Formats: structure tokens, sequence, C-alpha cells
């Protein structure tokens, strides 16, 4: 094949609890690799690789991080911080696989 992904990175600006098996669950601060945007024809959903698996995430809760590709492996990590907030994130966009 002669196709290539963006391979740009992204950061979770908010948390998200996945409901669908294709959907990626993540916390605010998580870093994921974005393969493509508007994946599967789903408006606002980006194909990402996170926790070693691929799936989709709502772009409304994410920020693209651009940069050069490294020739050395990444070493991301984090910790389960408690959350003292009522501040709620924006909704995830529709998951309609065709039309509206």
């Amino acid at each position: 094949g002669s196709m290539k992904y963006l391979n740009v990175l992204a950061k979770a600006l908010y948390d998200n609890v996945a409901e669908s098996p294709d959907e990626l669950s993540f916390r605010k601060g998580d870093i994921m690799t974005v393969l493509e945007r508007d994946t599967q024809g789903l408006d606002g959903w980006w194909l990402c690789s996170l926790h070693g698996r691929q799936g989709i995430v709502p772009g409304n809760r994410l920020k693209i991080l651009v940069g050069m590709y490294d020739k050395k492996p990444a070493g991301s990590g984090g910790s389960g911080s408690g959350s003292e907030k009522q501040d709620s994130p924006p909704p995830k966009p529709p998951r309609t696989r065709s039309c509206l």
C-alpha cells in the first residue's frame, strides 16, 4: 500500500469514558498518537492509538500536538489523580456510521 497516517500526537484536554468497544477511554492529560481525523466518516472523531490499542476519540476533548517524528522510543506515563471539580467537558459528537 501507498497510504500513510498523520502520525501526529494529541493530548486529552478532558477525560472520557468509552461506551462503545471501538471508543477509547482516557483521562485528562493522556497522550495518544493520532492516525487520522474524521475517521470512519464520523464527524469530529479521530482515530488514535492509546494504551497499545486503536480506536476513536472525540476531538472536542482533544488537542493536536504537532512536531517532528523521533527516531527514539517515547516514554509517556501518568498517575491517577483525584478530581475535585463539577466542571464538565463538552459532549462527544454523534456516532452515526452513515448520513444523519
